[PDB]
């Protein structure tokens, strides 16, 4: 029928396997012109076959912006040109990172259960409005522990390290002045299949 | 396009509020059969509409393996049928149990600290893989105690009760024949934050 805008979801990290489209010329017109954000990949046969030629990438280019034009034996215009969106769907293929291998933060006896007093982060460079780049902080370990009691949470979803309630209750510098965490991140958003994990080093003093 | 694989992963847990797939029917296609473990759940309209109509649940089935086919005017199919996915996210919907409310054990006099001599146990219907079915051990109270020393421990990870230092040196049936624990376990790794809890009692008999 009439050329129109059109879009295509193709996911990255994949070589071509199937074609996009078969454009159809509609009598005056013969041959297609494909123009736009190619980047050597889309190509449009005269005929109307449009394909790509190697795996895509969201992390070069998350849409690509084409538009195909209908043009006569004369090699005149006579549809379009339109717009065709590629969207490239993300694969989780990127592994998250945290900016520190090591961080040094502190905590005042009585700060209230719950309240940040430090952000660990990592970057993903996946989509994160998709699990792929959704990531999801834990404490690994707490030492020295005592009777299994932990003094501190972080926000899984943030990075924010707080004190627990019984942290609060018990931190006292004269008796421990410093902890270490290691802490883990993965994404998926925490689930377990097709996951990436990194972990850090968190040294803590309390202080009066 | 043509009717090819799919996978979709959907949480279990939540209302639908978008429908899964509009299937395009490409004559001499006219409608769309879905078949497989649809478990009074997923549907297709005629027309191509895959939803689901109620909410998932991942302990029930983790992984709906479904088919979709495209049938012509004369019920012939002319595509597929194609394997659709569907992957059941996890969230922590279930409480950990122990597997026995009371354990019964001993522990010999000038026993070797930190050797297990009873193990408690639970279970979780949570992905184990997931922060959802990672379970956390803890001694809750211990009673009879003296001058606020512990006298048994737990490994938080495995549920091994074994004696602390001062257990093994001060316990005497002659002066305290006989201890209860109370033990919780908490998933989500034992954070305080979206965790279920259990607890079981533990008697401990002291022994020549
Ligand atoms: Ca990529
Ligand atoms: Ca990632
Ligand atoms: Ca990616
Ligand atoms: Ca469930
Ligand atoms: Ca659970
Ligand atoms: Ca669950
Ligand atoms: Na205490």
């Amino acid at each position: 029928g009439p050329l129109k805008p059109m879009t295509f979801s193709i996911y990255e990290g994949q070589e071509p396997s199937q074609i996009i489209f078969q454009f159809k010329a509609n009598p005056p017109a013969v041959t297609f012109e494909l123009t736009g954000e190619t980047d050597n990949i889309f190509v449009i046969e005269r005929e109307g076959l449009l394909y790509y030629n190697r795996a895509l990438d969201r992390e070069t280019r998350s849409t690509h912006n084409l538009q195909v034009a209908a043009l006569d034996a004369n090699g005149i215009i006579v549809e379009g040109p339109v717009p065709i969106t590629i969207k490239v769907k993300d694969i989780n293929d990127n592994r998250p990172t945290f900016l520190q291998s090591k961080y040094e933060g502190s905590v005042r006896q009585n700060s209230r259960p719950g309240k940040p007093f430090l952000y660990v982060n990592a970057t993903d460079l996946d989509d994160p409005a998709t699990p792929n780049g959704q990531l999801y902080y834990q404490i690994v370990i707490q030492l020295p522990m005592i009777n299994n009691v932990m003094y501190f949470q972080i926000n899984n979803k943030t990075g924010a390290i707080s004190l627990t309630r019984e942290g609060s209750q018990e931190l006292n510098p004269a008796k421990n002045p410093s902890y270490n965490l290691v802490i883990s991140v993965k994404d998926m958003g925490g689930q377990s299949e097709n996951s990436f994990s990194d972990t850090t080093s968190v040294d803590i003093i309390v202080t009066e």
